[PDB]
């Protein structure tokens, strides 16, 4: 018996003259399971397959002569995720999931995720393909389900239960830029809303008058959008930047299929300025941007509005504080007229600067130096609504001028259980309503 052709059965990504290399039986040289044997072996030795195994098959109307077929399969092991931390208005967070890029040699990369807080649960089911032509070009698919509860993200009484879809175009315009355009749907049910003038002015505009009783009443909607971003990345290392900037733009649009009729566009932007030759004291420049309003007819979602103070904003505040306060009609917790409370609403414009200057760490004289940051901060932030009729007694809301700030000192770890960060702020510049809290802490997300 003699070797014809030496064949590679799910060669998927190695290459065919990789695999050859791997292994000394001639073709047309008589048959030796010793030589067939040792090949097998030495495929093993290069680590990128699971399982190896021989197969000589006979040639189709031949006496003589055999084909080698080496039946190999590529180990390309799935992503598994689990995640368990702390945060001070957002409490115990859970964030598991499990992704795969193999599956099932479409050759798309899918997973499914979910996200558990004091407020919110999200889950979703991602499908997208990268090369995909000339660079990591992407088409992107998402199938998300999410569960908010404005009560327990500090906010004013209400739930909406989230159920929509994404189709998103990835084009990576350079090797420090990334432009993202895409489809969307979202089905958003709107429940127990608390009465006040300031979401009952959007409910007022889609035509949708409820009562002004109770808690209990529904709001369903559905909407297809345009969204679109830019991120620019120039940070020379990942987390605890010392030069460089980050930009990111992220707005959308609804199509006049929709239900609502509105658009809302945010700016992100970290400057990391280092003032010596061993980046030992820097200064960052952190500005966060969010504008949006009812283009044309009616008010933008009250549950796509702007948020302000806490640990990612405005330090020295407690999580989403910042900003107008509901006006109930009714009474407020555990009267005849109009109840001015201290929760917050949002708005639908916010602008936030933050001015930090990173310093060595005292009392650490050692390579334990570039596991802790500490910093001195300057927070400023204000939220407004464009659309609250002045035309009387309760503050300004569509008034931005207000800008409230903080001073305060950070730590930033990289503790034995991941990722530590804790600010103390004092809130030296507050407005009506505004709700303090100095000390924060956030443990490994």
């Amino acid at each position: 018996f003699y070797v014809r052709k030496i064949r590679f059965e799910g060669n998927d990504t190695s290459k065919d003259a990789v695999l050859r290399r791997e292994m000394r039986q001639m073709e047309g040289a008589w048959l030796g399971s010793d030589l067939v044997d040792q090949g097998k072996e030495r495929l093993n030795r290069l680590g990128f397959f699971e399982t190896v195994d021989t197969d000589t098959q006979r040639v189709p109307g031949s006496p003589d002569q055999v084909d080698v077929v080496y039946k190999v399969k590529e180990r390309n092991t799935g992503s598994f995720n689990f995640g368990i931390g702390y945060g001070t208005e957002s409490g115990v967070s859970f964030q598991a999931g499990v992704q795969q890029d193999n599956w099932l040699g479409t050759g798309y990369a899918v997973g499914i995720n979910g996200t558990k807080n004091d407020y919110q649960t999200y889950a979703e089911l991602s499908v997208t393909n990268p090369y995909f032509t000339v660079d990591g070009v992407s088409l992107g698919g998402r199938l998300f389900y999410n569960d908010f509860q404005a009560d327990d993200a500090d906010s004013s009484d209400y739930t909406n239960k989230s159920y929509g879809t994404d189709v998103t175009l990835g084009f990576p315009i350079n090797e420090e830029n990334s432009l993202r355009a895409g489809l969307g749907y979202v089905h958003n049910s709107l429940s127990n809303m608390q009465p006040q003038v300031a979401m009952w002015r959007y409910l007022y505009s889609m035509g949708e008058h409820p009562s002004t009783s109770d808690q209990d009443n529904s709001f369903k909607t559905d909407d297809f959008t345009f969204n679109y971003g830019w991120t620019y990345n120039k940070l020379d290392r990942g987390y605890f930047p010392t030069d460089g900037s980050r930009v990111n733009l992220t707005g959308k649009v609804t199509i006049p299929g929709s239900d609502n009729e509105y658009y809302k566009v945010t700016l992100d932007t970290a400057t990391y300025v280092p003032i010596d030759d061993d980046h030992k004291w820097v200064v960052l420049g952190r500005t966060r941007w969010g504008y949006g309003d009812g283009l044309g007819g009616k008010e933008m979602p009250f549950y796509e509005n702007f948020y302000a103070g806490g640990s990612s904003t405005v330090r020295g505040f407690q999580s989403n504080t910042i900003g107008p306060k509901a006006i109930y009609f009714p009474h407020q917790a555990s009267a005849k007229d109009l109840c001015k409370s201290d929760d917050a609403v949002g708005g639908n414009a916010m602008a936030v600067a933050s001015l930090e200057f990173i310093t060595p760490t005292p009392f650490i004289s050692d390579k334990y130096a570039n596991s802790v940051r500490t910093s001195f901060f300057w927070d400023m932030g204000t939220v407004w609504d464009t659309n609250w009729d002045s035309s009387s007694g309760y503050p300004d809301y569509s008034d931005p001028s207000n800008i409230r700030m903080s001073a305060g000192i950070a730590l930033q770890w990289m503790s034995p259980l991941g990722p530590l960060v804790f600010s103390y702020a004092q809130p030296f510049k507050k407005y009506d309503g505004d709700k303090a809290e100095q000390f924060q802490f956030n443990i490994g997300k």
